[PDB]
């Protein structure tokens, strides 16, 4: 499945080069601009525990998810990952626990020491 292909083939997009955030581009975006630190970002997403049978279904797929990039409003992996995405891009991210919920997790849905998998679609961004 996609987590194994991303662990196998994914690009390391970390500063540390610890393969803690691994990326495969699923749909090539528009042009060359990526969102910048402090921009509002608008995405759709699907997340799961990387071992997980199905994507989590507990958010509205219609409504864009919105956050301010690089401001610690999301797990570290998203501040890293989304910054790399072109408008219209769909990417896969495979994330080690130190770029997600670490030792604490976030019970019940996210256990301690959880590796996560996302599909993200970058819809738009604005300064
Ligand atoms: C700076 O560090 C953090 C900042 C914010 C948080 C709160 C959780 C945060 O969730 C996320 O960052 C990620 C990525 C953005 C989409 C939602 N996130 C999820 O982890 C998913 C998760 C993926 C694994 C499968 C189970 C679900 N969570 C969600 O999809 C749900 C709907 C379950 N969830 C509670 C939220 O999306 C709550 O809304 C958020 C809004 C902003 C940031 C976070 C969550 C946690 C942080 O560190 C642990």
């Amino acid at each position: 499945g996609a987590p194994a292909t991303v662990t196998e083939q994914g690009e390391d997009i970390t500063s540390k080069k610890d393969r803690g955030v691994l990326k495969i581009v699923k749909r090539v975006g528009n042009g060359e601009e990526t969102p910048m630190i402090g921009d509002k970002v608008y995405v759709h997403y699907k997340g799961k525990l990387s071992n997980g049978k199905k994507f989590d279904s507990s958010h509205d797929r219609n409504e864009p998810f919105v956050f301010s990039l690089g401001k610690g409003q999301v797990i570290k992996a998203w501040d890293i990952g989304v910054a790399t995405m072109k408008k219209g891009e769909i990417a896969h991210l495979l994330i080690k626990p130190e770029y997600a919920y670490g030792s604490a997790g976030s019970l019940p849905k996210i256990p301690s020491n959880a590796t996560l998998f996302f599909e993200i679609e970058l819809l738009d961004f604005k300064g």
